[PDB]
């Protein structure tokens, strides 16, 4: 299947977010309420975005660290389809969020970061987690960290374990061929779409490139 | 003496105010819980600091990435302190700290779930002076108790030079487990907010801390 495209709305206010969505809502598959938007506006951002775009998958990038059932329920009651749980959360946090996700016919992704282990990845699978987000951190990127070999190896191994893998972190169009040949579920682009001279054409470029590389 | 912090793990400001109108003057630190950060957003920090400008306000944002951006949003809303989750990239913690210094604030690393001693030394090397030793709410709900391994870890963190906050379903009766350790802050959320008498609950915590330290 072609990798899907997710836009990250890492905006501090809803109106800033809408400057993007009014252009590209129908140019992407998934609309993410970025952590920065969740923190800027609260869970109303999920409710309002889903109300505008009820046919789209809406992902709340809550990066849940604890209180899995409470935070997940807040997001799902606001009509989220998918929610994120940070990988260092206690395993009961992920399990809790998943339990609530199932109630709402939604799903949970584990957001990968820090010194996570392959034993922990197996724990997520045994818990029934089917999605992981492989993130090059914005702050690592800013400190000069590049996408490379070790990332491809890890992503392939996560996929082989049965996860649908999302890839993100300052992706540019030129980065996509690094991942060719791997059944990536979703690529997220935030800055590379929102900050482009033409967000519509940036999103279209990503779609064209994906269609060529995975066609 | 260890300070007393109340956690406002509420979904709306009006629910938080049900607690702060009783106990704001009975604690040292008012926490905007992660639940409140997600429920209302950074307006919660702004509003609570305006109400209680003489109290330390902690935004329990549990920052996982975009350290400079998220911490600036909290500090522009007049936070004193902000949390960064322990598995954040080291550059996220450094970024949040750099911004905190612009505002004469501080960053705490939230030790909830998995982390390593090597990471602890990294935080120290980066200039981080505060950690929050948590028993995860979800771990507690799964029957995990406070135990000697926690005490040993807290002492170790203190010995590395961190000011240590202790939290996670703390009851009054738990305080003596930590006796002898120079704890910076004890946090209570449920044990204060959900008490038949929140005022009595907060004062009992302060009374006990004063006895033990
Ligand atoms: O493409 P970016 O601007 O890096 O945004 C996507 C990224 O996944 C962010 O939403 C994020 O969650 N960073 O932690
Ligand atoms: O005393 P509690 O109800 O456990 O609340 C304090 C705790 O520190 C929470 O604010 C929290 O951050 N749990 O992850
Ligand atoms: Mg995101
Ligand atoms: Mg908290």
């Amino acid at each position: 299947s072609l990798p899907m495209l997710q836009v990250a709305l890492d905006n501090q206010t809803m109106d800033s977010a809408y400057e993007t969505t009014r252009l590209i809502a129908e140019e992407v598959d998934i609309i993410e309420v970025g952590t920065i938007l969740c923190v800027g506006e609260g869970v109303r951002a999920v409710r309002d975005l889903k109300a505008l775009y009820p046919h789209k998958i809406v992902l709340a990038d809550a990066a849940i660290a604890d209180a899995g059932k409470i935070l997940s329920r807040m997001c799902f009651e606001a009509n989220a389809d998918w929610v994120t749980v940070i990988c260092c959360a206690d395993i009961n946090t992920a399990k809790g969020a998943l339990d609530v996700a199932k109630e709402f016919n939604g799903d949970v992704q584990i957001e990968l970061t820090g010194y996570w282990t392959w034993e922990q990845a197996q724990q997520w699978r045994d818990a029934g987690i089917g999605q992981v987000v492989y993130h090059r951190s914005r702050d690592a990127q800013a400190a000069g960290v590049a996408w490379g070999e070790a990332d491809i190896t890890a992503i392939k191994r996560l996929s082989d374990m049965g996860f649908k893998v999302t890839v993100t972190g300052g992706l540019a169009l030129e980065d996509l061929p690094l991942f060719k040949g791997i059944p990536i579920h979703v690529f997220i682009a935030g800055r590379s779409i929102r900050d482009a001279a033409s967000p519509v054409e940036a999103a279209r470029q990503f779609k064209r490139s994906i269609a060529e590389l995975w066609g």
